[PDB]
């Protein structure tokens, strides 16, 4: 339940397509997936990238999903 939501990628290992984010002004750890890769086909992310996102839940966990490049 968050829209266009900003962050940073806080961390992304292709290897697995699994990561977090975090905006630098203190965001919490939301998990980023691969859905929400594929949502928008991001090419490619590390560490580093501005990220807006949407966030849903896991019954209490939160999930990035919609991803977009700064």
């Amino acid at each position: 339940m968050a829209t266009n939501i900003v962050g940073k990628v806080k961390w992304y290992n292709s290897t697995k397509n699994f990561g977090f984010i975090e905006q630098d002004n203190g965001g919490k750890d939301v998990f980023v997936h691969k859905s929400a890769v594929d949502a928008a086909g991001l090419h490619s992310l590390e560490e580093g990238q501005d990220v807006i996102f949407d966030l849903e839940e896991k019954q209490g966990k939160a999930y990035a999903v919609n991803l977009r490049i700064k």
